[PDB]
């Protein structure tokens, strides 16, 4: 329905992260958390970092309980170290509940806390299977739906702001919003559809057919979800298996022919700029991805504009971007400049994604993203991957 309290309660932007206020311990100590769907931890800053203005101090908080165990996190792009224990947990502009939940208290980290994001933590939204140690350490979530009548679903709206934010504005403007335990209308236009999540670990969906411009990409559609597909608000872009991405690109390209691009910005390091307000969004393809449908032998699409995957970035006058769909050895990720142009409905109390336009999606007078279905399509199981 309408959920006023949790509408608006985002900051950031796809390059660093989206992030909501929370607190933990007691007396409370706010923090600012990183939404992270890819994942399953909540882990904070616990010890000095010179890009953290604040960190937990579990010293000072009266209903800390240590568990007495380390917890060692290394991932391909950084890492982090911790000690693991329990606190009263809130979100201020959530549900009004507080929760005994497992905190990560970081106490060494490696290209983790970025400088300028504004976040002292990170909120692993996935499921148990993906946690550290192991899925014995119960996840946020879970533990939210578990002690409250919280329901078992979260929904995202991150809202791109389509140029680039300084930092005073980067701090002073709305990023979107997490609506915990339901879906708020408000957040979107015309209708939700829905995808099942294929297993509970990652958010894992199947993508059953790729178009450019309505120019199907006609790969096998297991070539798509190699070796998995997720949703996933912690991940920028929206990345692809390197065979998806090579014949994606050279259809982007294709379509975008009349002006020629470096080598540097397809491969997503270099901007490209224009003169202010002449930026050529019409030469650039939309792009869809068909998702599977609850109903059998029904799928529906998503469509983006490069108002979603050109991310903009500062230089001048001039509006500048960086081209934000890249390779990947580990499947489709549909990151935060895909998330950007849809309301999330991460239901899973029914096991399924919901997409619908967002409301603050960027786009122009002539082109707008779009949800829509359904379509007639066979054997998708065949579109998902195994071993
Ligand atoms: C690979 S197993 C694993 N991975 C993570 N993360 C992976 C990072 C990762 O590359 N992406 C893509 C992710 N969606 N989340 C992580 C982030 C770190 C910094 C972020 C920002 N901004 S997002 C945390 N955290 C934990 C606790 C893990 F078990």
């Amino acid at each position: 329905g309408s959920f006023v309290e949790m509408v608006d309660n985002l900051r950031g932007k796809s390059g660093q992260g989206y992030y909501v206020e929370m607190t933990v311990g007691s007396p409370p100590q706010t923090l600012n958390i990183l939404v992270d769907t890819g994942s399953s931890n909540f882990a904070v800053g616990a010890a000095p970092h010179p890009f953290l203005h604040r960190y937990y101090q579990r010293q000072l908080s009266s209903t800390y309980r240590d568990l007495r165990k380390g917890v060692y996190v290394p991932y391909t792009q950084g890492k982090w170290e911790g000690e693991l224990g329990t606190d009263l947990v809130s979100i201020p502009h959530g549900p009004n509940v507080t929760v005994r939940a497992n905190i990560a208290a970081i106490t060494e980290s490696d290209k983790f806390f970025i400088n300028g994001s504004n976040w002292e933590g990170i909120l692993g939204l996935a499921y148990a299977e993906i946690a550290r140690p192991d899925d014995s350490l119960e996840p946020f979530f879970d533990s939210l739906v578990k002690q409250t009548h919280v329901p078992n679903l979260f929904s995202l709206q991150l809202c791109g702001a389509g140029f680039p934010l300084n930092q005073s504005e980067v701090l002073a403007s709305v990023g979107g919003s997490m609506i915990i335990g339901g879906i708020d209308h408000s957040l979107y236009t015309g209708s939700l559809w829905y995808t099942p999540i294929r297993r509970e670990w990652y958010y894992e969906v199947i993508i059953v057919r790729v178009e450019i411009n309505g120019q199907d990409l006609k790969m096998d559609c297991k070539e798509y979800n190699y070796d998995k597909s997720i949703v996933d608000s912690g991940t920028t872009n929206l990345r692809l298996p390197k065979k998806v991405f090579e014949a994606a690109v050279k259809s982007i390209k294709a379509a975008s022919s009349t002006e020629k691009f470096p080598d540097g910005f397809w491969l997503g390091e270099q901007l490209v700029c224009w003169q202010a307000g002449t930026t050529p969004w019409n030469i650039f393809p939309v792009i869809s991805l068909y998702l599977m449908g609850e109903v059998t032998n029904q799928s529906f699409r998503i469509t983006i504009l490069p108002q979603q995957y050109l991310r903009p970035v500062e230089d001048s006058q001039d509006d500048c971007y960086k081209f934000a769909i890249s390779q990947s050895s580990t499947g489709t990720v549909m990151g935060a400049v895909i998330m950007e142009g849809f309301y999330v409905v991460f239901d899973r109390a029914r096991k399924r994604i919901g997409f619908a336009v967002s409301a603050c999606h960027v786009h122009d007078e002539f082109r707008t993203a779009a949800v829509e279905g359904p379509f007639v399509t066979l054997d998708m199981e065949d579109c998902g991957y195994n071993i």
